[PDB]
């Protein structure tokens, strides 16, 4: 009766009564990772044209800039390909989530790549802003596995198709481009959620707005974020829970009251080492 706690969405989890956990990303999960927000003064990559080599920050992800000169564009590939960051705490909370068969979907607008590096499955993953996973020649559309054109790119060689020598480029979607067509799954899985957690973003933008409402009326709703803002705080719900500061923080207290402190720490463990 009124408000839930943290204590109150935790129980509901160890009770198995919420099982089918839809789970929304975005930045602020990935800066314990060493990976700044994009927008960040100083140490963002928007305010780092000059290392790049951009003549603006969204030319990066420009479709007609990288034909012009896909280096800069490769310089970020092959700083995020698979193995150079680390996931943390909170990739591997989601990964224990999908190892207890409490997941349906884990929907990330990061291209870091880090929750299919914590060992969660493609399948679970709507990669919603695309990903270095796979890429696909600009000219013929034939699609590579990124392991593909690791070698080249660790080189600073830019990858060319053997089919028709065409710039192949990581499946990241640049500006103007459409969404990937597994984001279309979120018809299906909001629908069905149980519970819905938001970590490390606050879902200001469309499409991503939307979606938190697309939950049923008794689903619900757990933010972990260093501030309630977005439209979680626009149009609050009765049951909502707000677990507010640092996301690290909010993840570990809910891994307390889980009691998966031990297990949590066995994952992070052995992973750590990898
Ligand atoms: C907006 S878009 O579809 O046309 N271009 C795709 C590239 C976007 C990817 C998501 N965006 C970010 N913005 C700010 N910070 C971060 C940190 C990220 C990470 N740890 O992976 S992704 C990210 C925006 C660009
Ligand atoms: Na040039
Ligand atoms: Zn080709």
């Amino acid at each position: 009766k009124g408000k839930l706690s943290l204590q109150d969405v935790a129980e509901l989890i160890r009770a198995r009564a919420c099982q089918r956990v839809v789970v929304m990303v975005g930045a602020g999960i990935s800066t314990p990772s060493g990976i700044p927000d994009f927008r960040s003064p100083g140490s963002g990559l928007y305010s780092n044209l000059q290392q790049y080599d951009l003549p603006y920050p969204e030319a990066i992800f420009e479709l007609p800039f990288f034909f012009h000169n896909p280096k800069p564009f490769f310089t970020l590939a092959k700083e995020l390909y698979p193995g150079n960051y680390k996931p943390n705490v909170t990739h591997y909370f989601l990964r224990l989530l999908h190892d207890k068969g409490l997941l349906l979907r884990l929907y990330t607008q990061n291209i870091d790549g880090l929750e299919r590096v914590s060992g969660i499955p493609a399948s679970k993953l709507v990669e919603a802003h695309g990903t270095f996973a796979s890429a696909t020649c600009t000219v013929c559309q034939r699609p590579f596995p990124g392991e593909d054109i690791r070698a080249d790119v660790m080189a600073d060689r830019v990858p060319r198709c053997p089919v028709c020598t065409g710039v192949v480029k990581p499946d990241i979607v640049f500006f103007g481009e459409p969404l990937p067509q597994r984001f279309l799954l979120h018809v299906v899985d909001f629908p069905m959620a149980d519970l819905l957690l938001i970590l490390g973003t606050s879902l200001e933008v469309e499409p991503f707005a939307s979606l938190t409402e697309a939950v049923r009326s008794s689903v619900p709703r757990l933010l972990i974020n260093r501030d309630l803002v977005g439209p979680l705080a626009w149009h609050p719900r009765s049951r909502d829970v707000a677990q507010l500061g640092d996301v690290v923080h909010g993840v570990e207290s809910l891994v307390e009251l889980l009691g998966w402190t031990e297990e949590m720490r066995d994952l992070v463990q052995r992973e750590t080492g990898k």
